[PDB]
DNA sequence: CCGACCGCGCATCAGC
DNA sequence: GCTGATGCGC
DNA sequence: GTCGG
């Protein structure tokens, strides 16, 4: 965190553009600059020094000069004073409340945690659960708890069908000492790109995890993606563990490497890598990497036997998960 | 100067 | 009910 | 907000 002051500033600007302005390209511009600066191995001395980095342009260089001189950014000091922006920014921290709903809630005079808690009937299901665990979802998960959580998920999945493979991805797979939440990649041989020889594959796993009281709430659920809430068991007289967010993604078994690349991230890493894919005439998603024809139409799925094959196609040296934390 | 900015699953809703 | 757009999220 | 063409 050589440049923590700067990257914090940029992230707050990023958050303003997403939540308030609803300017997603600006949000992404700010996040990209923050990311490139975060890995830059020097304490930055000027906006000019920063503008050398890709993604840092004229306007952010100016802000970095202002920040270095004064320790502050006038633009942000103002945003912080503005009640409508403060309220919107607050409300979007509830899972399920995005920029649009936040602004609509403010319009109706719902703008504090108390307001939310007295108007539960104005929330959809996701939002109500996001509100219920507002505090818990703020907390990070120690790797040691992630490890206990992995063990429960892996062993319960095995009890359902020993042919399931469950892989914990996200920042955990990147080696992080703490994680925002748990991400499980699920495969089963019955579900391939060619056929689905077995229904309820995700359901069965979700039910078993609910049965043992690991999964406690559901935010959304379909055939291939679960988004919900889980909690470690606690011992006699112990305070309960906080509730945690969990995502489970069922991916065609033959498309595992594209899936685990996607689910391992980071999100900014994924965005960067997919952009680069396009520059190189490929398109990457969680299933496949395909060539872009002479017109911009995706061709057939290229063969993939490893994460490295994907990097190879786009002429990137292989990067271990622990170095994908952009 | 300006087009393009990654890709997609689930929930909600409007129109038909 | 279906379809397509939008919101929110990974 | 930034960048390549
Ligand atoms: N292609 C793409 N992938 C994304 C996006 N957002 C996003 O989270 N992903 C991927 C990469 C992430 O590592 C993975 C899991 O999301 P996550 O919110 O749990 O993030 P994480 O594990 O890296 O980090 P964290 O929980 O410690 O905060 O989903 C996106 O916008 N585009
Ligand atoms: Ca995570
Ligand atoms: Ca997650
Ligand atoms: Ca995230």
């Amino acid at each position: 965190t050589l440049n923590g002051g700067i990257t914090d500033m940029l992230t707050e600007l990023a958050n303003f553009e997403k939540n308030v302005s609803q300017a997603i390209h600006k949000y992404n511009a700010y996040r990209k600059a923050a990311s490139v600066i975060a890995k830059y191995p020097h304490k930055i001395k000027s906006g000019a020094e920063a503008k050398k980095l890709p993604g840092v342009g004229t306007k952010i260089a100016e802000k970095i000069d202002e920040f270095l001189a004064t320790g502050k950014l006038r633009k942000l000091e103002k945003i912080r004073q503005d009640d409508t922006s403060s309220s919107i920014n607050f409300l979007t921290r509830v899972s399920g409340i995005g920029p649009s709903a936040a602004r609509k809630f403010v319009d109706e005079g719902i703008k504090t945690l108390e307001d939310l808690r007295k108007n539960e009937d104005k929330l959809n299901h996701h939002q109500r659960i996001g509100l219920k665990y507002f505090g818990d979802f703020e907390k990070r998960i120690p790797r040691e708890e992630m490890l206990q959580m992995q063990d429960i998920v892996l062993n319960e999945v095995k009890k359902v069908d020993s042919e399931y493979i469950a892989t914990v991805c996200g920042s955990f797979r990147r080696g992080a000492e703490s994680s925002g939440d748990m991400d499980v990649l699920l495969t089963h041989p019955s579900f391939t790109s060619e056929s689905t020889k077995q229904p309820k594959l995700l359901h069965q796993v979700v039910e078993q995890l609910q049965k043992v009281h690991f999964i406690t709430d559901t935010l959304s659920k379909g055939e291939t993606k679960f988004m919900g809430v889980c909690q470690l068991p606690s011992k006699n007289d112990e305070k309960e563990y906080p509730h945690r967010r969990i995502d489970i993604r069922l991916i065609p078994k033959d498309q595992y490497y594209c899936g685990v690349l996607y689910f391992t991230g980071s999100d900014i890493f994924n965005k960067n890598m997919r952009a680069h894919a396009l520059e190189k005439g490929f398109t990457i998603n969680e299933y496949t990497i395909r060539p872009l024809g002479v017109t911009g139409v995706a061709g057939e799925p290229l063969p993939v036997d490893s994460e490295k094959d994907i990097f190879d196609y786009i002429q990137w040296k292989y990067r271990e998960p622990k170095d994908r934390s952009e």
